[PDB]
């Protein structure tokens, strides 16, 4: 209850809402344009996240102070939070602009279309590293903050302009992948096809269950995000992967790649690489760039 208007309170006056980006859990998100947002820039591409104009006063709070949890993340692979406007109407949440949306859209709208029309091939290998050493990134960065993201997915990564992915915007949540959500036990909606064995036994996450899903958001990548254990219903999918089973190698997929994928899937916690561990595997194959925008490489990283 309460929202306290503090340092990223923005003047409404300096924002320009443009097109849709579509419908977010509050409200519309628009693209837009901002000014001061990014130091003294008069003009930088944003993303507006909006509250619906019907909606109470304890949803613009609800929606002011979730969206806050991001305003102690600054790292380049994790989607920015660049401002607030909680005074009057409408309420906005001002976030840096990934013009490709969500990870498991962009990676589904690289299937071939069939239709006899020529095909631009899968990502290769260097392309899908690339993707990963930046996910993993995003993840170590927000471990060593001491966060546990409970919810690592493709669709919870977002693409940007340059194809930078970064991890997206926290508890967005509500109309999104639907399907990706099992009420387990007639209980609580639960990402189940990204979930560790212990997570699925104890309802327990840590960096390392984390680590489990960036195994599955691999996967997503080699297989073009095809819905995990395809074939099994979601109870079918809780018996096997808390009996030792494990999503079968994609068709073309370098073994390197399912190699990692593999080490995320080891059935103890423990014996699961760290995201500066997964990094640290892969640091010779991402881009020159990599070096000097990464959290791997910066003083934060101990
Ligand atoms: O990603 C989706 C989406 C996902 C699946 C689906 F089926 N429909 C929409 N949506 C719907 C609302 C906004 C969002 C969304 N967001 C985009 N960019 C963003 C968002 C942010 C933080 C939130 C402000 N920065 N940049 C974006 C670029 C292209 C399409 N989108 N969609």
């Amino acid at each position: 209850d309460v929202y306290v208007p503090d340092e990223w309170e923005v003047a409404r006056e300096k924002i320009t809402m443009s097109r849709e980006l579509g419908q977010g859990s509050f409200g519309m998100v628009y693209e837009g344009v901002a000014k001061g947002v990014v130091k003294d820039e008069p003009e930088t591409r944003v993303a507006i996240k909006t509250v619906n104009e019907a909606a109470s006063m304890r949803e613009r709070i609800e929606f002011l102070n979730e969206a806050s949890v991001m305003k102690e993340f600054n790292c380049h692979h994790v989607v920015r939070l660049l401002g607030v406007v909680s005074q009057g109407q409408p309420t906005l949440v001002i976030m840096e602009l990934m013009t490709r949306g969500d990870l498991k859209s962009y990676l589904r709208s690289l299937r071939p279309e069939m239709e006899n029309n020529p095909v631009l091939a899968p990502p290769s290998l260097s392309k899908m590293i690339q993707m990963a050493g930046e996910i993993a990134d995003g993840m170590a960065y927000l471990n060593a903050n001491k966060f546990v993201h409970r919810d690592l997915a493709a669709r919870n990564c977002m693409v940007a302009e340059d194809f930078t992915v970064k991890i997206g915007d926290f508890g967005m949540t509500r109309d999104i992948y639907e399907t990706d959500y099992y009420r387990k036990g007639g209980k609580g909606l639960l990402p189940v096809r990204w979930m560790s064995p212990e997570s699925l036994k104890d309802g327990v996450f840590t960096t390392y269950s984390d680590v489990w899903s960036f195994g599955v958001v691999l996967w997503e990548i080699a297989t073009l995000a095809e819905q995990p254990y395809q074939g099994l219903s979601n109870e079918q999918v809780l018996r096997f992967v808390m009996e030792g089973g494990l999503l079968d190698k994609p068709d073309n997929c370098p073994d390197m790649l399912f190699e990692l994928m593999r080490m995320c899937w080891q059935y103890n916690p423990k014996m699961r690489p760290s995201f500066l561990e997964i990094i640290s595997s892969i640091k010779e194959e991402m881009e020159p760039g990599f070096r000097e925008v990464s959290f791997y490489y910066s003083e934060e990283n101990k």
